[PDB]
């Protein structure tokens, strides 16, 4: 038994999957593998103590969310998320990207979404022009709202399987701390690059004048919340090499 750190296992295996005799794996079996590795990973094999709930109202001086940057390739990015109690990752997308998450300890509600694809059999509509939210929007809002469903809003804990995202399904989703502090780690096939028009979108759910899942709903990007923001902490954990 010469095994690698679980870490280690996971970071191999997703550059592998993300990047001739005996044939070696291709993409959708090397997913699964991915996600098997994935099911198994715990707090403690990153080093990881879980956190209990702070009694302070979070100022607006602290970060309400920090990452622990793992490691990262042209293929993937490998970092944990840490969510203090109260907080949310807003509703975000994931432009063309792959994306494998797993709860390291707390609750989260995780609300998936999809913007509707005219790739995917959609015929999305444009806003008409009766319908009215609350707040009313802009005149150039309503040109930019675009349509979406809801497609699941379930609680996520270290004991449920990982949660998979891909390009054109459940690719915009919001991260909810519910009823403590919460983590997870994060897997991104291609790495955001904001640099390179590879961006993080922020977005809201219009609250239009039944509460079943799916359900349509309209979609208006929006800047990065004023009290929302990310900063790092020092990764505890296995390193990964090199
Ligand atoms: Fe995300």
């Amino acid at each position: 038994d010469n095994m690698a750190s679980l870490i280690q296992r996971i970071a191999r295996q997703a550059s592998l999957t993300f990047r001739e005799a005996p044939m070696q794996p291709g993409f959708p079996e090397n997913l699964s593998k991915l996600k098997s590795l994935l099911t198994q990973l715990r707090a403690e094999d990153l080093n990881i103590a879980p956190r209990k709930a702070t009694l302070q109202p979070l100022p607006p001086n602290l970060p309400p969310v920090t990452y622990m940057h793992i490691y990262e390739t042209d293929g993937f990015s490998l970092g944990v998320f840490l969510l203090k109690s109260g907080t949310s990752i807003p509703l975000h997308d994931h432009p063309g990207m792959h994306g494998m998450l797993k709860v390291l300890y707390g609750t989260v509600r995780i609300s998936c979404m999809d913007k509707l694809d005219a790739g995917g059999g959609q015929r999305p509509r444009a806003l008409p022009p009766e319908q009215q939210f609350e707040p009313p929007l802009q005149p150039r809002e309503r040109e930019a709202v675009r349509p979406g469903v809801l497609r699941s809003r379930a609680e996520y804990t270290e004991a449920s399987g990982p949660c998979i995202l891909t390009p054109h399904r459940d690719n915009l989703h919001q991260i909810d701390a519910v009823e403590g502090p919460a983590a997870f780690l994060d897997i991104l096939a291609p790495p955001y690059d904001p640099d390179d028009g590879r961006d993080c979108h922020y977005y809201r759910v219009l609250e239009p004048v039944a509460s079943d899942l799916p359900r349509e709903v309209w979609l208006l990007e929006t800047p990065q919340a004023d009290d929302f923001w990310c900063e790092g902490e020092p990764y505890p954990g296995p390193k990964v090499f090199p």
